[PDB]
């Protein structure tokens, strides 16, 4: 079996992706924020209390006559941003892009963190790293990767974002007309439970590569490239007017500058960030002063390649016995 799903930006900054998700029969169908630093699939619900729901599509199990209780079962969740998630589980058909799972883990919140309520776009998350981060509780589950695995023609996953434009997940299989050149594939380590590689260095604009090995996750669902202060202060040096601001937070630009492009290394490839993705645009409505999209890791204690970085690949999730990662330009 394969799949292959349209994900859209929720937003005119990219800040997040939303894919449509059916779940339950007859299908209800939610706009689930896929995250690949995460393992949980979790949506707005019938339980969820009322007043932390503004404007999402939520899942109502009661309607649905594939969905059971997963009895006794709880969860919750705190991402790397501060906010969070919790309530009970319900098994229930869930289909991507026309590849269906049988009895997967519904994580049905009966509460959400404020900057979930205030983001209507997105109805629940769909967490694509490895099962050992599952929070349920007293039985850990399944990701819908991991449950739909054995039945895909190849045990893979794919992104493929877009830069201010829709781009698409697929399942099963590898899309050789989505990306140019060849795809370097590197090892990852799932010993934290990501898709934890290392990047093999970094250049500046035009500059010279320097190699250096850079340890990181892949996560769809973190927006910016968060890197060691070394190289994310090389970076800014390059931007007249660039400073790190305690205020707001990171790195802010003057709106009026051109940014330089960043380039990745992954093994002996490049994977080449333009200039115009770094720009996340004014701090507050109608400011000058613009926010950075390559920040600082040092208070995160991981470096994250996030949607900035994500987004100018074409990048292949190989769940193989041996997981590993792949790279192409597009």
């Amino acid at each position: 079996s394969t799949g292959s799903a349209t994900t859209t930006p929720i937003d005119s900054l990219d800040d997040a992706y939303i894919t449509p998700v059916q779940i339950g029969t007859p299908a209800q169908t939610l706009n689930l924020d896929f995250d690949t630093g995460s393992s949980d699939l979790w949506v707005f619900s019938s339980e969820t209390t009322a007043s932390e729901v503004d404007g999402q599509t939520i899942y109502t199990p009661s309607k649905s006559t594939t969905a059971k209780l997963l009895s006794g079962a709880t969860w919750s969740i705190s991402y790397g941003d501060g906010s969070s998630s919790s309530g009970d589980v319900y098994t229930d058909t869930v289909s991507v892009g026309g590849l269906t799972v049988t009895g997967q883990a519904v994580e049905s919140a009966k509460k959400v963190s404020s900057s979930f309520t205030e983001d209507s776009t997105i109805d629940g998350l769909l967490g694509l790293a490895f099962s050992t981060l599952n929070t349920v509780s007293p039985t850990q589950q399944k990701t819908f990767f991991d449950n739909a695995k054995a039945s895909l023609d190849s045990p893979v996953f794919t992104a493929d974002l877009g830069y201010h434009a829709p781009g698409t997940y697929n399942f099963g299989f590898i899309d050789t007309t989505a990306y140019t050149g060849s795809i370097t594939y590197t090892a990852v380590s799932t010993k934290q439970g990501f898709w934890e590689w290392t990047s093999t260095g970094y250049a500046v604009g035009s500059g010279t590569f320097k190699s250096t090995s850079i340890d990181g996750i892949a996560d769809t669902g973190t927006t910016l490239l968060y890197l060691p202060a070394t190289v994310v202060s090389a970076y800014w040096a390059q931007v007249s007017g660039a400073k790190s601001s305690s205020s707001v937070g990171g790195y802010v630009f003057p709106c009026s500058a051109t940014l330089p492009s960043f380039t990745f290394g992954v093994g002996s490839a490049r994977i080449v960030i333009p200039g115009d993705y770094i720009d996340f645009g004014p701090i507050s409505t109608g400011s000058s002063s613009c926010f950075g999209g390559i920040q600082s890791s040092a208070g995160i204690g991981i470096n994250i390649f996030g949607d900035v970085a994500l987004k100018a690949a074409f990048v292949v999730f190989n769940g193989a016995t041996t997981p590993t990662l792949g790279f192409a330009s597009k």
